[PDB]
C-alpha cells in the first residue's frame, strides 16, 4: 500500500461514479431484457461510469474498483441471484472498456502488471 494511496482514495470521492453506476445496476434490472451489450453503439449507461475511472489515475484505478465495488453493494446491495449473477461479467466489462495497460497497482504492492 503506497503512501500515495491517499491521493487515490481522496479522488474517489470526486469520482461519484457510483451514482450513475448505481443507476446502472437498476438499469440492469430494467435492461434485463436487452442487457446483452450490442456492438452497435453500446449502452451509454456503462460509458458514464467509464469516464470516472478513465479520469482516475491509473494506480488509483486499481484501488478505485475495489473500493467502489464494495461501496456499491454496501450503499444498496440489490437482491437478486440469477439476474445480477449475469451482471458480474458485465460489471468487469465496464472497467475493461476504460482499462489501460496498468504498470503497477499499489494495492498491496502488486508484483507483475496487476
Amino acid at each position: 500500500e503506497a503512501e500515495a494511496q491517499e491521493e487515490c482514495r481522496e479522488q474517489m470521492q470526486r469520482q461519484q461514479m457510483l451514482s450513475h453506476c448505481r443507476m446502472y445496476m437498476r438499469q440492469q434490472m430494467e435492461e434485463s431484457t436487452y442487457q446483452t451489450m450490442p456492438r452497435r453503439g453500446m449502452e451509454p449507461h456503462m460509458s458514464e461510469c467509464c469516464e470516472q475511472l478513465e479520469g482516475m489515475d491509473e494506480s488509483c484505478r486499481c484501488e478505485g474498483l475495489r473500493m467502489m465495488m464494495r461501496m456499491m453493494q454496501q450503499k444498496e446491495m440489490q437482491p437478486r441471484g440469477e439476474q445480477m449473477r449475469r451482471m458480474m461479467r458485465l460489471a468487469e466489462n465496464i472497467p475493461s472498456r476504460c482499462n489501460l495497460s496498468p504498470m503497477r497497482c499499489p494495492m498491496g504492492g502488486s508484483i507483475a502488471g496487476f
